[PDB]
């Protein structure tokens, strides 16, 4: 038996025996390179009180599958569309939440819209994002770090 | 004002205006290679109902800093010690939680203990972990995927 303590907008909090469990919608994230720059985004994140370096990401909404959600959040956050390829998925923190992230690569990006304004588009070479992070200048989300590592592994 | 709905063992659930926020202890994770195999672990994770491929990881306990927590969970989960180097950190899912993970590299591993039994030690070439994941055979945690990508980027 899961017993629910809180049913919310973007999460539920449940107890399952001794375990505290946060149910959360699945997410998508998109890795995109153009002229050696990766497409990052930043927004104020009240949970952490700062704006980490992320890649375009969002929740999968009712009716959508991961590919469709990835297309949508790329367009809504950055005004771009591209050719999407599924890469891999991961559980963000499976010791307490079921949130799963599906990661895509985008190629051949084109502007379809001139976007959500509280999101800052940050094109940045991934080598520079990693250096800024090593020097303490920026924090990463998991999606931002996965983008930077994937680039270094496979896109040079 | 954060208003608290739940104060627990491994998380607190808070509201901050419209935002649902899960406070969570920071974590560590350790990337370790030996003879071309990466040190993964698996354990049943009730939040997800399965055992994803992770790397050795744990929460930072009172009094500890990340390096010390990394040493401890490597020994407790796998019976090993090594020379630790800090790599980078990431917020697991900063749209709802403040959990931050500090990732270390371990080299020169030695057995100090013959360990916590509900953790399965899984030495596996990272190329094979990535293939098994691409074929649907295993799920990744963020820490497992970060280990595999870091290897491919920097440890070949
Ligand atoms: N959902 C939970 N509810 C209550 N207690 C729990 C839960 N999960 C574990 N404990 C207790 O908490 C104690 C300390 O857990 P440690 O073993 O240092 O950590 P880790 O490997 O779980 O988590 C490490 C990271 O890996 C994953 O990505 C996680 O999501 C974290 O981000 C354990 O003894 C359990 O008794
Ligand atoms: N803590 C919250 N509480 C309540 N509502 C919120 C919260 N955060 C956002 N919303 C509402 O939820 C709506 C849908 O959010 P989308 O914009 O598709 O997602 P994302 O970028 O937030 O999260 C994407 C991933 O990136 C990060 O790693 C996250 O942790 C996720 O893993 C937003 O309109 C907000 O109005
Ligand atoms: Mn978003
Ligand atoms: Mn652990």
């Amino acid at each position: 038996e899961r017993t629910y303590l809180y049913r919310g907008r973007i999460l539920n909090l449940a107890l399952e025996g001794r375990y505290e469990i946060v149910e959360h919608k699945p997410a998508v994230a998109v890795i995109a390179l153009r002229e050696g720059r990766m497409l990052f985004v930043r927004q104020m994140r009240p949970a952490v009180g700062l704006a980490p370096l992320e890649i375009p990401a969002g929740l999968i909404e009712p009716g959508e599958d991961p590919l469709e959600a990835a297309r949508r959040e790329l367009a809504e956050e950055t005004g771009l569309s591209g050719d999407l390829t599924y890469l891999f998925s991961y559980f963000v923190s499976p010791g307490f939440t079921d949130e799963k992230t599906h990661v895509f690569l985008a190629e051949n990006l084109k502007e379809v819209e001139a976007e959500d304004e509280a999101i800052e588009v940050v094109w940045m070479r991934p080598e520079e994002a990693l250096e800024r992070h090593q020097r303490g200048e920026v924090e990463f989300s998991a999606t931002g770090l996965v983008g930077v590592l994937y680039y270094h592994a496979f896109l040079r």
